[PDB]
């Protein structure tokens, strides 16, 4: 038996509806018996440019810095900085990651597409040819639990924010899925700060709910239809 | 001529492809007679990061942060950090804003995500009510200059990214469009770095081209239907 959980926060306020979604997490899945670790971000004050401090040592073409080239090779000669190893070794030894982050344009905050953009490098998230199905993190689930400044009818097809799926294309297809992830149906808060606690209480206690049966979930079909068809 | 640009760039190495596609945009408006400025993030070393470093006054709720309310209430009050308010200044004057970066993770690299969380505050960009036609920006025309790892087959509808409107949607509608932003139609130069010298030099000087006669240019109509058709 015996699951292991890396759950990747990024919100600086731990008395936050994220940072209760998160606490919510550790409970439920540590109740379960299950391994978690937590990489908080924010007090991590983890480092989200993408430079050559990233690489230790010597580079492999001093004269024309080449990011993606750069790191595959200190990754293939374990020349990585440590904040980025770290963050790959609880990866590795993950079976779920789960994302806890509020929405920011549509996306992730910078601090969290900074972990993306340094942490998943080729050679350790995919390469020529394992992406996508094939992605070198194949036979790991993934998860976005996110919470929107935006109402659920502003996130439909006529609102004006247009559909979830539409922003949600970039994170589960273009990274998770590209990484080889199975990923399973994102948990979506919308508009805590507008809700009542009794709505707030409602929507921690389903993503403590669904926490339960994460194990028995299919992923979902990552496909261009899941995001936009009808 | 007679025109303000800022463009905020996005590459580590003056060198690459991304830096002289920034640097012929910076010679042809210049050869126009407009005014230009760029805002060059890994050489300014930008902070990516929303914390509360970015408010130097008395939080208006010090017992629970919240970023948005918080910056909200520092822009009215004029106690934002000040590489903030420099980032402001900047596009407040700007008639366009040129975006010039490579894709990280179907979006743009983690500095330049940065730079839209913490410039982009309420109260500046947008108010609620104030967005989408109504946003803070309107007047102002935005442009994302991208680059690919990808070839523009992988972009297509039947490729395996799908197609390249499809991971335009959170930048242009979600941030541009919502702040007010007319959006013109993105400049993509499919993969570079497996192009030939002939084939960079082409799209290099597509660009430069393009940027004769970018005042002529009307905006696309940023909607869902644009972006994902049907
Ligand atoms: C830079 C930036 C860009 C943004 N762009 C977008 C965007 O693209 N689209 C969009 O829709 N939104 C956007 N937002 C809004 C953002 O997504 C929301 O503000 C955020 O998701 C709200 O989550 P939170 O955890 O911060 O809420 P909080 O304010 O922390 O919490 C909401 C309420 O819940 C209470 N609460 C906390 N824990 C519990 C609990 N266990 N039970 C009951 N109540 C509890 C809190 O005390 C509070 O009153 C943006 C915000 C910023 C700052
Ligand atoms: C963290 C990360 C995440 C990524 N995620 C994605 C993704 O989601 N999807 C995707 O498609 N790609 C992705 N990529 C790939 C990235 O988008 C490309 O590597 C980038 O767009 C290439 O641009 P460049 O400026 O770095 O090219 P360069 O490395 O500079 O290569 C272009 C070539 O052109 C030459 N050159 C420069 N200027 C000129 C000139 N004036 N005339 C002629 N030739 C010139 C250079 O010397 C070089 O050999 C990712 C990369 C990283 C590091
Ligand atoms: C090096 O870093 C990355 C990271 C994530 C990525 N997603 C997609 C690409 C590029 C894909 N290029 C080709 C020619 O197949 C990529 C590169
Ligand atoms: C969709 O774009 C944004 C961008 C920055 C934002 N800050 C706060 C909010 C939430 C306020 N209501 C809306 C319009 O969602 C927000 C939304
Ligand atoms: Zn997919
Ligand atoms: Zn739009």
């Amino acid at each position: 038996a015996g699951k292991k959980v890396l759950i990747v926060y990024a919100h600086q306020e731990p008395k936050s509806f994220n940072g209760s979604l998160k606490n919510v997490a550790v409970d439920e899945l540590s109740r379960q018996g299950c391994t978690v670790t937590v990489s908080d971000l924010y007090a991590m004050n983890f480092e989200p440019r993408a430079t050559d401090k990233d690489i230790t040592g010597t580079l492999s073409n001093p004269e024309v810095f080449n990011y993606g080239v750069e790191t595959h090779e200190a990754y293939k000669q374990r020349s990585l900085a440590s904040d980025i190893t770290d963050e790959q070794k609880k990866v590795r030894e993950a079976d779920l990651v789960i994302f806890q982050f509020p929405l920011y344009w549509f996306s992730v905050p910078a601090i969290l597409k900074g972990w993306m953009d340094r942490v998943l490098c080729q050679g350790f998230a995919f390469d020529i040819p394992g992406f996508y199905d094939s992605g070198l993190l194949q036979g790991k689930l993934a998860l976005l639990s996110v919470t929107t400044g935006g109402t659920a009818e502003m996130y439909t097809k006529t609102g004006v924010n247009g559909d979830s799926r539409y922003f949600l294309w970039p994170l589960q297809h273009g990274t998770l899925h590209f990484c080889g992830f199975k990923v399973l149906a994102p948990q979506i808060s919308f508009a805590p700060e507008i809700a009542s606690e009794e709505e707030r209480k409602g929507m921690v206690a389903a993503w403590s709910q669904r926490l339960q049966t994460i194990w028995k979930e299919e992923p979902i079909p990552c496909t261009a239809h899941w995001h936009f068809g009808q």
